[PDB]
């Protein structure tokens, strides 16, 4: 499996034309399974699930979708609330794979669009794995912005690879996991024209007047499938506290914590990660 | 696998000779994993863990003992603090069958015990697997004591059958699984006059001049095994929020909360609970 | 003061003649501020408020309403969500009595009813204390119902001095306050037609299609007021994990906690209680 | 009140003579008082409580005493465990002062200091007032160092102005309180060679044999006293999960959250702290 084996592109409809870049493996499964990467600038599909993608690829069939204004996907200059926006992008590929009610892994942002897709298109939506995700989260505890939301803000202010390497700094536990080789990469990615175009449309779409949207907490209670909620002890950027008013309300929810394990659950403990997924969505 | 055919004596010390009954199985299993149960007056291993033995007996070499006060293990008058006490006589076993330092799986007061044996025998103890234990368990938000220990703490004093299903009713969140049989069965050993002066002993030992040792919590930060705690969301015995001061200071520590499932998790999740158990103890 | 010297009747209009029975206490002073009671069913504003009314009274102009259902305002066999019912009784009373913006006090279910008057007439709340209360509150940690609302249930099913006791005995850390006058006093109301009546109505508006007014933790977040929750640490009806949405989302909250306090916390801690309220009405 | 008018110096012996700058007011007032400051670089005395010794002063006999290492007390180039440190030398100060059982007030390490203070020396400590306090601490949520101690831990290892305002701007809510004054005036005292020197020694006694000492949490049960725990919601160096073990554990704890309030409780919200505090205080 490569990055280039597994490209994939589609178009669809959100307001108007819209592509999609997406990773697809392990065609012959029987059961499909989206992912949906995290928020950081220089992510995608490909990075984000690199130690994930074939493995569930062995017992999935696994599209790994880039999220609007990520990786390969459409960069918009303007958008609504982000969840509710990739939500109906994802309605519009779900339609056009035929695809019917699947399951989704989400992780930070793309665990918000998870959920939000889960209740806007109710139907659409199998069991949910949220790893650190956003949206559903509502830090109970811990001052906003946390410490990671704002290291992300300061490199969306001021795009130097100094504050690019603090923002991945508190991503992870082993901070040894932060190399110049990985700084250097996901810079390149992060400070493209395109990119920025995407934090900047990120930025104006948080004082939009559908902030409600991206309040989930107020509304999985609604949520009728397993959900299993994933954490990292020491996640920085959405944390621990987060999780809570989420196990409380989902009726089948399951929350697993990992110690020393930061906001990268499927980086740092990626083997319990694939595995409790794999078990998970019965395969 | 029977009662019977597993079923094993061992006599340790424990300031003089104490009688510990168990049942093994999966021998040739190269493995071996001890089991702890929980702490219901008609409590011992082969009900606690009747759909767990058979099953983990399939990856391990299975010793499921029954803690000093019940089942058919001596049923003294008198001791110091209770997980200290059946420390001891865990210890005096793990000797006498040339154990080095095998994993613990235990549940409630059972929980206790392993924690208890992991400090003050630490070179001995391996991974942990605790479902609602005690002992490291502090609640920092339900008053205490708890609906759970006040409703075993009014059987003790009044042993009556409906004061018994009270109790079991509250083990569970599927309270149908709490059957006139279920009841009739827990009732027969619970108030038989052994049972009767462990549960009079247990008392006495809360009021003794060690009851540091039962306050685990200040001392589960110098564990430096991974340590699995699972905990049922609606545990009415042993509540959720008392899952998190170990989870914040036991380095390996991990925590996997299921819901609606109550404070028998062995039970109300038994194939989810023991697939966690075989997968964390490496079989 | 006297029950007799303060009693004061209402008739406003709710679906239709609504009666309202009231204390009105402190006329001249220039700062209204209105108290709502706690749900056990015998309870009422004079028995709630004993330790309080006149206290308040040197500092403002007090009216502590009976709310629907309790004492003796108007005990009707059917209504909706309770709190909303209440809400809109209260709105006929503030009409009536030329009322403008106005400070409220409520604990348990009259906290609840405070709230969603405060969100359902925004402009007519003022500053908010509330001790124990429901309906903004969500137990994160303690699995529902609460041995507190359980053990009302069970007076509601089987209404014996027994079962009143038991219900009582959950109210307060120091047991003793629970003395045979006060158990015996409590159940001559509790047990009267009208109070079970009142009971029975209460029961079959918790299946009703609005019960998401009931779920005022979604919606605090759009207070705009100064809001003090009280807690007592032994709260064993809706306990102090219950605080937590309601204390980040609140913008201008506030909360007290008393160690060695349980859900009465206008009694057990009377002084620190009016004391607390005095300086945060600005008297 | 001016700094001068009030300062006071003391010799005690701490392995040696120690001296100690103090502030001393509301001398004739009955009930002696002694504050704790925070643990900033160039925190002291006079600084931190500024919001608040004149108003304590009219209340009872106030001393203000500059903790080794800070303002005008020594500042030794080695030390043990530092609240422990810091507690034998107000020891020497209370004995030289003839004072017996008398409250302490202390703020973020201040408070550190008084709990240590409580625990080694149980008859001289009276009631506790303890400001988002660090020591009986734990945050059960947030990751450690928290961006608070990390921020504190930059400036330590790179002493510029650019790193104190950074560090400055997560002590409050209101960032507006972090003036350019402000910090001019900090960083001249946070960057002489003797608060460098004291910073070299904070960050060495970190790792020393003694840090169970600093892991307050595990005793703080032992606390006979009433204790004040207030916390602001929005604390990032000691956030609000850090309060639960003690106000659990600690038997006549209260706690006191402010919505809209960082670290610095007594200059965000001095005027409801001054009246939290001398009420308390029986004052």
């Amino acid at each position: 499996l490569t990055f280039e084996s597994t490209s994939r592109f589609a178009e669809v409809d959100v307001d108007g034309p819209l592509k999609l870049h997406y990773h697809e493996a392990g065609v012959g499964n029987d059961q499909t399974v989206v992912l949906l990467h995290g928020g950081g600038p220089g992510a995608a599909s490909w990075t984000n699930f690199s130690r994930n993608i074939a493995v569930l690829a062995r017992h999935f069939h696994v599209l790994a979708v880039d999220q609007p204004g990520y990786g390969h996907s459409d960069k918009r200059a303007e958008h609504g609330q982000f969840n509710r926006y990739a939500a109906m992008a994802l309605k519009g590929l779900f339609d056009q794979l035929g695809l019917g009610r699947v399951p989704l892994v989400g992780n930070a942002l793309g665990g918000g669009t998870a959920v939000r897709f889960a209740l806007d298109y109710p139907a659409r939506a199998g069991r949910l794995v949220l790893m650190g995700p956003g949206g559903l989260s509502i830090n109970l505890f811990a001052p906003d912005p946390t410490e990671g939301v704002k290291r992300l803000s300061k490199f969306s202010v001021a795009p130097t690879r100094e504050n690019l390497e603090a923002f991945l700094r508190v991503m992870v536990y082993d901070k040894n996991l932060i190399t110049p080789e990985l700084v250097d990469q996901r810079f390149a990615l992060a400070s493209t024209p395109e990119s920025l175009t995407a934090t900047r449309a990120m930025g104006k779409s948080f004082a939009g007047a559908d902030f409600e949207a991206g309040m989930m907490w107020r509304e999985v209670y609604r949520l009728r499938q397993p959900v299993l909620l994933i954490w990292g002890r020491e996640d920085r950027v959405n944390p621990l506290d987060g999780a809570l008013v989420a196990l409380k309300t989902i009726p089948r929810a399951q929350l697993h914590v990992f110690g020393q394990c930061g906001h990268w659950v499927q980086v740092e403990k990626f083997d319990e990660f694939n595995k409790l997924t794999i078990e998970f969505l019965g395969g």
